[PDB]
């Protein structure tokens, strides 16, 4: 534990909704249809992020984890109800701009959901091991998402104009470099090795998320690719 982290949740979630207040007030002169899907998209995962982060802040979505060990963890757990929405549609929205078919996006969201699922386990078990190993085959399923993002999804905009490889390139890599961070984090935070509390492990996943899902979605929202 550690308390004073609702500070994280607070800011986490407004931030969240500014976001998503943002995304509105732009795609208001909005025009083609699949450029609409695109901002139902973006604007879906600030939304249930910020739901979520409030659930959080009101203290639900918290529960505490006796390990074997003798430790107990405070542990969030609405965070990974929360990732297991918006992570696949962050996946569907970089996805429909690569132009990648539904076959290849739904191959790559089915590998975000074990990641995510056994994320959960990795957090919530009482046998120390079983964490850590958890986390080992989390990270491991992480890779082959990331490997088969730039590559895949990589192949599926390479016959695409300059503008939507460019596009999709500062996507790829702002995924790349930020949900590297996640299960590092984990480990880091009291849910691991607990060099930090449970305050800076909050700080640290209110940061990914805000960059994950308004720094994300902002480029894709401001791009001249999607018009
Ligand atoms: C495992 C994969 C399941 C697939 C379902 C994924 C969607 C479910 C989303 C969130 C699950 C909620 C976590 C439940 C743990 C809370 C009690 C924790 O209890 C603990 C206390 O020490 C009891 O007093
Ligand atoms: C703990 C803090 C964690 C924060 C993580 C860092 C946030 C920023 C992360 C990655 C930066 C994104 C790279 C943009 C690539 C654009 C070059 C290519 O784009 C395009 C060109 O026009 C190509 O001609
Ligand atoms: C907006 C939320 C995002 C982008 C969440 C991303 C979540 C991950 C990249 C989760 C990574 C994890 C592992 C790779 C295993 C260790 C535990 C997790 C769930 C933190």
């Amino acid at each position: 534990g550690v308390e004073g982290e609702g500070i994280w949740l607070a800011l986490g979630t407004i931030g969240m909704l500014l976001g998503m207040l943002y995304f509105i007030a732009d795609g208001l002169d909005v025009q083609d249809p699949r450029q609409k899907e695109f901002y139902v998209i973006t604007i879906l995962i600030p939304a249930i992020a910020a739901a979520s982060y409030l659930s959080m802040f009101f203290g639900f979505g918290l529960t505490e984890v006796s390990l074997a060990n003798g430790r107990v963890v405070d542990v969030y757990w609405a965070r990974y109800a929360n990732w297991l929405f918006t992570t696949p549609l962050l996946l569907l929205d970089i996805g429909l701009l690569a132009g990648a078919s539904q076959r290849d996006i739904g191959a790559l969201v089915g590998i975000d959901a074990f990641m995510i699922v056994t994320g959960l386990v990795a957090t919530l078990t009482k046998v120390v091991v079983a964490r850590y190993a958890f986390w080992t085959i989390s990270t491991i399923s992480m890779v082959f998402l990331l490997y088969y993002l730039v590559a895949v999804f990589g192949e599926a905009v390479s016959d695409a104009d300059e503008d939507t490889r460019s596009t999709f390139n500062a996507l790829r890599n702002i995924i790349l470099v930020t949900w590297a961070i996640y299960p590092v984090a984990w480990l880091v935070g009291t849910e691991g090795l607990a060099l930090t509390g449970l305050y800076g492990e909050t700080l640290l996943f209110m940061v990914l998320d805000l960059v994950a899902k308004v720094g994300f979605g902002f480029i894709l929202l401001r791009s001249r690719a999607i018009m």
